[PDB]
């Protein structure tokens, strides 16, 4: 655990690439998402749906997908956050669980502050797997929880424990 | 840490697998990023990441498959309760997660009471399945939860948020 | 900040405000804590903090005013609650702080639920008075806090304690 | 945050007057104050009253004001502690609550430590705005919380929601 | 609390002899406790009990003394723990009570692990005195909580108050 | 601590009292080690340790006893409340401590009341015996726990673990 | 500069922009060097530089056109001296740059003789061409340049020299 | 000497009497050099310095009184030489100071004489008077010396010299 | 090795092994050295050193056997040479040591000749006795020692010179 050791010895060799931001591997990994997405050199492969939104120039689509072959395949849900909230929103992966909270104030009062939250509850563990399933966002609040998937699905437990019936019994006459 | 041996000694068995590129974790990370988009015509694959290897005629792509299932069928498994404690047992069904938590005082002393305690912690996921996996107990202490099975689990920490297009920032000169 | 630049450039536009006692700080410190005391024979006011101005007709007096109240009359209040949430909204009338957590699900997937949540932080003591200050809710979620008003608030953490005449301390040489 | 930095520069400039005590604004600020409060160089002017004390000789009276005028005045309270507890007494302001709670061994046994303590709760909201309300206490205990104040006063909320009175109704014959 | 200065100062002198464990004061103390248990030099003299165990070719016997005279006495609990768990052990000397909390897991199956848990509740105000009961852990978790005693041993309570039987008192007629 | 003053003068007064073993602390510290194994013919000893005295005719021995009992009888302590608090006070006897918590609102102002606190910590092993001491509370708040005794208690915190017997570690060159 | 601070949250709201070539300052400097050479197949450009953005459907090329030209009419412009100074004016038309300097004394003291002075930087371009553009003055120094326009200027320091292919130095080791 | 605690723990139990003037040793100093050089206007005083103090009632000086003299009234002071040494005593009486020297052999060896030696130092101003007072011998050694009393006297070396009004020296640039 | 880590990690698993006398290796040292001077009343032994072990019930010492003989019997060794080479191969008996050195070119190019080598390095004591083991040739390359047996060797660096009795040196003070 060298602080004052290795932590400035492992930022030096980043320093030859090392300026713009902290976060290197979503811009360029979401720029190409937008642009393996859509039909380039090649041509054609679509798939969407379209929930209720605010916004009367574009359209919020609820993106997904499905599939199943040989022995691999991979998968992407995205959850929901119309606005953008970087710094005020938390993913987690609780098991075979996805949810995202995220707050923004977007609108302004006189000496009232109104805030906005989004929070998604995702029970997919026939889509999700938390040792693999990883976890993207956009600039519009457009979470996108990549990854592969499984199977299953189901909360319920149903765990009875006891209840003898093997030395005190009851019983009844009878002829 | 001998840097006038070991340094170019660890460098020895190195040279048959040097020139790998300066920036590998970079260059094959932007490739796995791309194909982790889009099914890029290939075989379908969930995570598989194709490696530099030496094999010629067959090619090689990074794989789980052993770390999700193995050799299951259709049956119960049988929880740890040497002795029993019925009422001092709660068996919890928590997602792919079974666990037992029994504590009996079997041995007394003058003034202290020494109490056993058995816990089991099983992580089958393609073994136990909360929605329909129940629990049957012994009079000797035998847990048995039985119940189909076939899905896959493993709770996992990564999730890199933040990082998704149009933010920039800046700074200037300082002493 | 170069310090053969920045330093004698940014004591240039000073000038004109230059000698303003080397301990500016404590020396206005001890006259503004010796009106604190009693009102001496001032106009009477809280906090004037008389400070060293250029106008050689007014006397200016630091204060506050546009930092308590404002533009107020009977009022009522509205909150924002734009999906109607009566089981699921909890309005809070902490003092004079107006706020309001109303979450609904009105967004629904395949296995995940949207919740969207309307929170509104009201810091009005001018318009509030948690004594006389009631909730109305409409069956489209708009809240309405109706009640009198005419009031001052505002949570600070500005409580210097300790030092209260004759303590005494001591110390000696050391190596 | 430049605690290796700012700190050991900033308690620099504080040596050519440094050595004394720690809180170099409470003694001076209170020996002023009983200073002040006495007909110094002019002449007249009091108000005060008085609680039930252990003193015999001196006596321990509850400070005590009230004023209003053009748009600007002060106020000070005090909380009550007759033994000194510096180290041991919080002082809160909660809003427009200010409580003090303070407790000090004065009292010793054989093998048992007597704990007396002061605890006042003062729901003052038009004698109280945290958002300038300090605190000042005494080498005897004696707290002062001075600054400005406002109106209003009142703990109830009274806040019914829903109640319907509108769709499903109920109802009875007549004629 | 010099942690820069005296730390690496403390831990100079200690260097002379400075190499083995972190700790040298346990090992020496049970190897001389088996080696003083034992006639040695001179003659002999024991005393010992059997509890049930697990093991075939030895035997864990609960070791256990008594004693009074003059006004000096020596003594020594052990408290049972069969499985070593050095990291995974607790002992807490909570005022005349002494429970020890260990938990080894020594069984493994598929992807199940099993972890026993041994954990003893001594309730001896007799032979224990917080200040002055140690402990002692051997590595078959024997662990072992050496020092004087005393006297006394209960929970129970008992403490009636009011109850009033002074004033406002109930009666009936009578001749 | 001028190293070229205190430390020979620190050692002047130090000779008659040199060579005790430069491993003092050690060196006793196997032999007390030794005897609080088995009770070594001896007048049997707590935990007396031999000392280096210069004390010719008589061998003195480090004792306690002052630090456990004193003056104590039959008796019957009482706790202490000034002021009547039947429902605002709670009395505990966790152990051979007795304490009192009765706290009562006595002073009154204005908007702000004040209430004063009565809090003992009495630790008399030799005067409590959780089991029989009872309580007895007055109409003017004079608690009374009455009942015999006959103990001692003390809660510290001396408990070193681990050192089990066997144990052993490994290491290698490194830079 | 809080390194431990800045550093880290300069480089937040830069994630969304992160990942623009460590070299981009070159990379895209290459392709406009190359685009300068020869009018590349485009819709020419002046100096439009393809820069990075995130608008998808348009492509956006960095220009000038707001430094050059703006809101302009066959026009006459006129400097201003308020104050006549017929012998005591020069006027100069310095290509697209029209400056007036007029001294007038029209203040007088005692033994001291007050001199005002008017003069005016005019760079506009698409308002002045040397050629025609001429000068009227007027009684009261209303100075008037009348003429024709449309032209672009604008003084700057950018002309790289140096480096024109075919150089070649050397050196050797040192000490 | 921890500086990050006995720093600010001193500067603790000295908040009541901080701010007592940066400069309190000088400007004091002032006002006792003022009142030293001519009676103004005081209950007259040596050296009465008037010090800082809580006592509100009374004012407090700087005394003495209690180091010049004490319990005495008009005898005779006896020195003590308990074996007679009338030609090997010298008795000296050397202003307020009276001592005496006797030295007598009365332990005798082989060849090693003893010597025993009582010296008394006497610094006794208001019972001696080098005038008046003489000395009368016993046989036994019984030293007694007679005579009135009344004076105040004590070798002190407290005598700053130069600094005489008129003096100026200079220096200059080096290196 | 993180100082902060290691150092008190690898102190842990030594727990009960510490209390090994500081100086271990030496005190052993010397009692080991004692041994190996005259035959000490024992079971008598080449180099056995009574070692710090566990065992309550044998005595354990650190011993040799398993590396000098092994599993051998009358035997006739054979070294090893694929291809015949009876006159370009050499086979030397050098003590207990018998190798082989035989070089054939098998394989040819066009102007390049290959030639292969087998040497055997057998140092088996038990199996060799330079004096009877003699070599028989096959016409394949087989070749075979064949003889008798029983020895031990094993040629090592261990001869600490020097350190002989009474010598003398010295030195002095420099600077």
């Amino acid at each position: 655990m060298d602080i004052a050791i290795h932590h400035p010895w492992i930022r030096r060799p980043f320093f030859p690439f090392h300026s713009p931001s902290r976060l290197f591997d979503q811009f360029f990994g979401e720029h190409l998402l937008e642009s393996d997405l859509f039909p380039t050199s090649t041509s054609l492969s679509p798939f969407y749906l379209r929930p209720p939104s605010f916004l009367r120039a574009p359209s919020w689509f609820d993106t997904g997908l499905s599939e199943m072959r040989l022995e691999k395949d991979r998968f992407s849900v995205n959850l929901d956050v119309k606005h953008f909230s970087p710094e005020e929103l938390k993913v987690k992966v609780l098991g075979d669980v996805i949810e995202v909270h995220g707050k923004h104030e977007e609108r302004q009062d006189e000496h009232g502050f109104i805030s906005r939250e989004f929070h998604r509850k995702y029970r997919i563990p026939a889509d999700v797997d938390p040792l693999t399933i990883t976890s993207s966002l956009s600039s519009d609040g457009v979470l996108t929880v990549n990854g592969p998937r499984k199977q299953v699905s189901g909360p319920e437990r149903t765990i009875p424990i006891t209840r003898e019936e093997k030395p005190a019994v009851t019983a009844a006459p009878k002829k």
